[PDB]
C-alpha cells in the first residue's frame, strides 16, 4: 500500500546467479515486498529477474561485463534516474551506500540506507555530515558511529527453502571455504587449519581485481589439488553442495564482518560454523550449538574435532528461526512505517 | 557582479605546486574573477591559495595523502557541499566531470560544465542522458559527441609571466619531456627519438599507481643516468628550466588529448614543440612555426633538424596572443552571461 523504490548497487544482476551479497538481498527483500502489494519500482541491472517495475542504466552485471570500465558512471546515472523521480515514490530504500547521501538532502522524499558496509576512517566522515537521516544497520556490531541516526537494525536474510539439507557429511571428511578471496575473509588461515587438523579443504569464490596480488602470492601456491581445492566463483547449487558436504565452514576472518550471508548459507545447508568472533559472527553464531566462536587459529583448530557433535537440523532450524526473509521483510515495513510517520 | 561557485578537483592544491592541470586552470580562472569583482567562491583542498571563499571537505591534495583511501567520499563531500547552498550563486561552475549531471537537473541555479578529459565509451552514455546541459570544451577536437549542448569553446590559459622567457637553449643541447609518465603521453616514443637523433633527453613527471608497472616494463629499463635523465616529478621552477633549456619538446601522445597544458608550457618558455598530430595539437602548435605536427616517429625525428630553425620568441608571444588568462577569462564570463540569459 505503498510505493517503495529499491536502488541496487550494479556490480551483480539482482538476484546473482553467483556471488553477490547486497543484490541478493535486495532480490529477496524486492520480491516479497511485491507480493505484500506494495508498488515496487525495483533499480538495478538491466538482467535482473523482478516482478517489480524494473529501471535500468545498463543491461548487465558490471563485474563481469568486458565493455564496461568505469562503473561509477552508471552509478551516477542511476541515483540521476532514481531522485528527479523521488515524488513518484512514498519512500526510497538506498543499498549503495554513502553516494546517495547529498542526494536525500535535495529530494523531499524519505530515504533509507541500509549500511550493508563497513565503518572506514575515510566514510565516517560523510557519514557524520549526515548523521540525521535514516540508517538501518544489519548487525549492532557494525554500528561503530553511534552519532549516526539508526531507525532500527534488520538482519539479513536468505530463502531457506531454496537450501538442500544434508543429514550427514560427506564419507571422507573435508572443510569446506565460500567466499571472495580476500585478506577480510582469511583463507590463507583456512588453508593453515586444514592442514593441522589432517582434514582436506574445498574453497570456492572470486577472485576480483583487488585480491589479485593476495591470491597470487599467499593462496595460491597453497592450492595443492587434492588437500587445497580451488573452484572459482559458486553458484547456488554449486555452493550449496559445498557446505553441504563438508563437516564444517572455516569462517576465519581478520575484519570487522557486517554480516556474513555465507554463515547462514552453511547453516541452513545443516553445516556448523568454525569463525572467529570477530565483527557480527558472535550474532549470527549461537556458540556450542550452530557453530563454535574462536579468537585463535589453534581455537579454531581444536573445534573441528569438536563439529561432529552439534546437531546439523538444529542448525537449519536456526535459520529458520532467525534469518528469514518473513522477519526481514517485516522488520523492513516497520522501518518505512516509522520513516513516513516521524518525518 | 554575480556570485560565482568555483568546484575544483581535490587530487591536487589549488593552485599545485607541482602536477596538476586542472587545478592550474582553476586558479587562475578565480583569482582573475575576483579581481573583476565577482562573488566567488571555490570549492578545493583547504591548503589551497586563493582569494576567493575557500570551502574545503579535506585539507589537502588527496593524491600523494597517505591517509586517504576513497578519494570518492570527499568528492561526494563537495558536491554536497555546493548544492545545498545552490541558491548562494548565481552559477555554478563545475570542473569535477561528469559526476555533478545529475545534481543539475536537482538544482535551481543554472551549473556549467567544463570538459576537461576525454570521451570514453562508457562516459558518452551518462553525457548523452545530461546532453542539454551547459558544457564548454577547451578544444574542438575534444567534441567528440556532437549531440552535447556545447555552450563554447573555451582554450586554456597559463599564467604566461610567471614563466622565465628563454633566449638560448642550454649549452650542450638536451630534448624534454613534460607530463605524467602514462603511455596517453608516450615517454617511450620520446625515448626511441632520443637514441635517433642522438639527442639527450631529460624526462620530468609523476608515476601514479596506474602507471607504475607501464613504469617498470617501457621506461625505467632504458634511464641510463647520462642520455635518459629522470627527475620524478618537478614544481614551477624545476619544470620551466626543463622546458627553457630544452631545444624542443618532445610531445608523442598515443590519445585524444583534451588540450595538453605542457604544449602552451612548452612554448611560453620559448620551447617549440615536436609533437604527434592527435587530440588538440593542430589547435595548440601552429605548424612550422612554434613547432610541428607529427605522424609517426620518424616524422618527429625529421622535426628535429628543423628545431634550430625557428624563431623561439615568436612561441612566447604566440601563447600570449591567444592562451593568455585575460582571454580565457572573459570567454568564461561571455559562458555566463548566455547561460543565465538562454534560461
Ligand atoms: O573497505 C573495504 C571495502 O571493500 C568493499 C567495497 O565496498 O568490497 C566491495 O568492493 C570490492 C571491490 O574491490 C569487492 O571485492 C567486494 O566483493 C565488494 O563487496 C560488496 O560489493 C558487492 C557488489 O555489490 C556485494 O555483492 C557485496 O555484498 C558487498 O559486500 C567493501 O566490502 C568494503 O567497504
Ligand atoms: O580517460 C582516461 C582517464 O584518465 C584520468 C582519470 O579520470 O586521468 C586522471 O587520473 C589519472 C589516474 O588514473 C591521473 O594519472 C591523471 O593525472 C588524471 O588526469 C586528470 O586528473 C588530474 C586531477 O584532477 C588533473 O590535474 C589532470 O589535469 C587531469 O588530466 C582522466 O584523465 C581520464 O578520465
Ligand atoms: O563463490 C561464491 C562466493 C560467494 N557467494 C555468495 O555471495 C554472498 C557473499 O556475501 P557475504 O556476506 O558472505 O560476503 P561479502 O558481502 O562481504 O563479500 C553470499 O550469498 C555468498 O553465498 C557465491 O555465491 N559464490
Ligand atoms: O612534473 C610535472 C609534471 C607535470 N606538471 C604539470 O601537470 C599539468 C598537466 O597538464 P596537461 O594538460 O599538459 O596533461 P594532463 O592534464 O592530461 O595530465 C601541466 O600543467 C604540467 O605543467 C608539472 O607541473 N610537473
Amino acid at each position: 500500500h505503498m510505493r517503495i523504490a529499491q536502488v541496487a548497487p550494479l556490480w551483480e544482476r539482482v538476484p546473482p546467479p553467483a556471488y553477490g551479497g547486497v543484490e541478493l538481498v535486495v532480490s529477496l527483500l524486492t520480491e516479497e515486498l511485491v507480493k505484500r502489494g506494495h508498488e515496487v519500482t525495483l533499480f538495478a541491472s538491466g538482467d535482473s529477474m523482478t516482478q517489480a517495475k524494473l529501471v535500468s542504466t545498463y543491461p548487465h552485471a558490471i563485474r563481469l561485463d568486458p565493455n564496461v570500465q568505469e562503473y561509477a558512471v552508471y552509478e551516477a546515472l542511476q541515483l540521476g534516474e532514481v531522485f528527479s523521480r523521488a515524488n513518484e515514490f512514498d519512500v526510497i530504500h538506498s543499498h549503495v551506500g554513502y553516494t546517495a547521501l547529498p542526494y536525500t538532502s535535495l529530494v523531499k522524499t524519505p530515504v533509507v540506507h541500509t549500511l550493508h558496509g563497513r565503518f572506514t576512517a575515510d566514510n565516517e566522515r560523510i557519514f557524520s555530515q549526515y548523521r540525521n537521516q535514516n540508517y538501518v544497520s544489519i548487525s549492532h556490531s557494525q554500528r561503530q558511529l553511534r552519532e549516526l541516526n539508526y531507525i532500527a537494525t534488520v538482519y539479513n536474510a536468505i530463502a531457506v527453502e531454496t537450501h538442500h539439507f544434508y543429514p550427514q557429511p560427506s564419507d571422507p571428511p573435508y572443510l569446506a571455504f565460500l567466499g571472495r578471496l580476500s585478506p577480510e575473509k582469511g583463507p590463507h588461515h583456512a588453508i593453515e587449519i586444514a592442514k593441522r587438523v589432517g582434514i582436506p579443504l574445498r574453497m570456492a569464490g572470486k577472485v576480483d581485481r583487488v585480491d589479485r596480488d593476495y591470491f597470487k602470492e599467499l593462496i595460491e601456491p597453497h592450492i595443492d589439488g587434492e588437500f587445497i581445492q580451488f573452484i572459482g566463483e559458486a553458484d547456488h547449487p554449486t555452493k550449496n553442495a559445498l557446505l553441504g558436504g563438508a563437516i564444517a565452514m572455516l569462517f576465519p576472518i581478520t575484519w570487522q564482518e557486517p554480516f556474513g550471508l555465507v554463515m547462514i548459507e552453511s547453516m541452513a545447508a545443516g553445516t556448523p560454523v568454525v569463525a572467529i568472533a570477530k565483527g557480527a559472527a558472535p550474532e549470527v553464531i549461537e556458540h556450542g550449538k550452530t557453530g563454535f566462536l574462536c579468537h585463535s587459529v589453534e581455537d579454531c583448530v581444536a573445534a573441528v574435532a569438536q563439529v561432529p557433535q552439534l546437531d546439523r537440523m538444529a542448525c537449519r532450524d536456526y535459520v529458520w528461526q532467525r534469518f528469514s526473509v518473513e522477519r526481514m521483510v517485516s522488520e523492513y515495513e516497520a522501518v518505512y512505517d516509522t520513516v513516513l510517520a516521524n518525518t
